[PDB]
């Protein structure tokens, strides 16, 4: 369908390339969540700050070492780091206005989480050009079976490893090229409505190729509930008011 394809091209203007150069250098994907606030994965912030830094200083380091481009066209973020979560692997940052127009926010209400079918992901695999990809949902009930099949096929040449996606309705699973460094990329359902944020996969190297057993992202519903419970005053000023 092309009306959805034209919609996803429009939405892709809200998907950003996050770059950092701190003690290390790297990139990730992010997207405008609500207003000036962007979303990315929590493990990305951990890579920016690195290990052994007091929490009082993360906001200053983030403000000093992060830049975001949605295309001199870039945004800094505010030295502010308060809404985030390790298990759901999300982090909110706030863009600093600089006269350039902020792209439209992508959170557009309570999209149902697709239990099967097709989803779309927008982001920057390999830290290169922005891409829009279509992926098939892997239903929850087939996750454990899919993982063992593919591990055994390779060994032909356990499930304690995968037991963070097995009974987790808070994630969608799928197979995507966005495994290659596009963590933080927003995930859309077949209508082009924001449903999730791509998180990670299960990396391994086989015949000198880096591959992944399965990929997953945390649902917007689970992220928003966490924000609603843990940061109710912030939720009401940003989402309600």
């Amino acid at each position: 369908h092309m009306k959805v394809d034209k919609l996803l091209v429009r939405l892709s203007d809200s998907v950003g390339y996050l770059f950092w150069d701190s003690a290390t250098t790297g990139y990730a994907t992010c997207f405008v969540f609500k207003g000036l606030f962007i979303l990315t994965c929590r493990h990305v912030i951990d890579s920016i700050v690195g290990d052994g830094i007091e929490p009082s200083k993360w906001a200053t380091i983030i403000g000093q070492c992060v830049r975001v481009t949605f295309g001199t066209n870039y945004f800094f973020v505010e030295p502010w780091f308060e809404i985030h979560n390790e298990e759901l692997d999300y982090a909110v940052l706030k863009l600093k206005e600089n006269g350039q127009q902020v792209p439209m926010e992508l959170y557009n209400g309570i999209t149902p989480v697709p239990l099967s079918g097709l989803i779309h992901i927008i982001g920057h695999p390999y830290g290169e050009k922005k891409q829009i990809d279509a992926c098939a949902v892997i239903p929850q009930g087939q996750r454990a079976k899919k993982c063992q099949e593919r591990v055994q096929s390779k060994k032909a040449e356990t499930q304690r490893s995968f037991q963070k996606i097995v009974h987790n309705p808070d994630v969608i699973t799928y197979d995507t090229e966005f495994f290659f460094g596009a963590s933080g990329s927003p995930v859309f359902d077949s209508k082009g409505s924001l449903v999730a944020m791509h998180a990670a996969g299960f990396a391994y190297t086989y015949q000198n190729e880096t591959r992944s057993i399965i990929e997953f992202g945390s649902t917007m519903e689970s992220i928003l509930l966490d924000i609603k419970q843990r940061h109710k005053p912030w939720y009401e000023e940003v989402f309600v008011n």
